[PDB]
C-alpha cells in the first residue's frame, strides 16, 4: 500500500544535539548517557504489509521493534525501560508515544530533503538527531 515508503532504507546518524540533555530527562544514568551519546547508529526502516520494523544497530546497543500502526505493543528501550508504545502517522510524520511509570515521551520521524530527522521530546527538552541514507 506504500505506507512509509519513503521511510524505508538504511540511514546512518550524522548529527545529534541536545541528546544527553533529553536523556537526562528520560532518567538514564551517567554512564549510559556517556557510551550512548557516542555511538553513531545504523537505521534499518523495511514495511512487510501491514508491520514496519524499525531496527537500530550500534556499538552500544542494537535494537528492533516491529509494529502495526495505531497498535501499543511492548518495548524495551536501549536504557532498559519497558515501555508501552504506540506509533501512529499524523500528516506523513511518524508519532512514536512511550509511556512508563506514568511518564510519556514522543520520539517523531519525518522525511525533510534527503534527510530523515528525529526530534525526541521529553517534557519541554527536545532532542534532534538528523539521519542520511547509507
Ligand atoms: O534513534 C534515535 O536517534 C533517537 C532515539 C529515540 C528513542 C530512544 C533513544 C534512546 C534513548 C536512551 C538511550 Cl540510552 C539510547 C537511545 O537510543 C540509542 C540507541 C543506540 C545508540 C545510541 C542511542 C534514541
Amino acid at each position: 500500500s506504500h505506507m512509509c515508503d519513503a521511510f524505508v532504507g538504511t540511514w546512518k546518524l550524522v548529527s545529534s544535539e541536545n541528546f544527553d540533555d533529553y536523556m537526562k530527562e528520560v532518567g538514564v544514568g551517567f554512564a549510559t548517557r556517556k557510551v550512548a551519546g557516542m555511538a553513531k547508529p545504523n537505521m534499518i526502516i523495511s514495511v512487510n504489509g501491514d508491520v514496519i520494523t524499525i531496527k537500530s544497530e550500534s556499538t552500544f546497543k542494537n535494537t528492533e521493534i516491529s509494529f502495526i500502526l495505531g497498535q501499543e505493543f511492548d518495548e524495551v528501550t536501549a536504557d532498559d525501560r519497558k515501555v508501552k508504545s504506540t506509533i501512529t502517522l499524523d500528516g506523513g510524520v511518524l508519532v512514536h508515544v512511550q509511556k512508563w511509570d506514568g511518564k510519556s515521551t514522543t520520539i517523531k520521524r519525518k522525511r525533510e530533503d534527503d534527510k530523515l530527522v528525529v526530534e525526541c521530546v521529553m517534557k519541554g527538552v527536545t532532542s534532534t538527531r538528523v539521519y542520511e541514507r547509507a
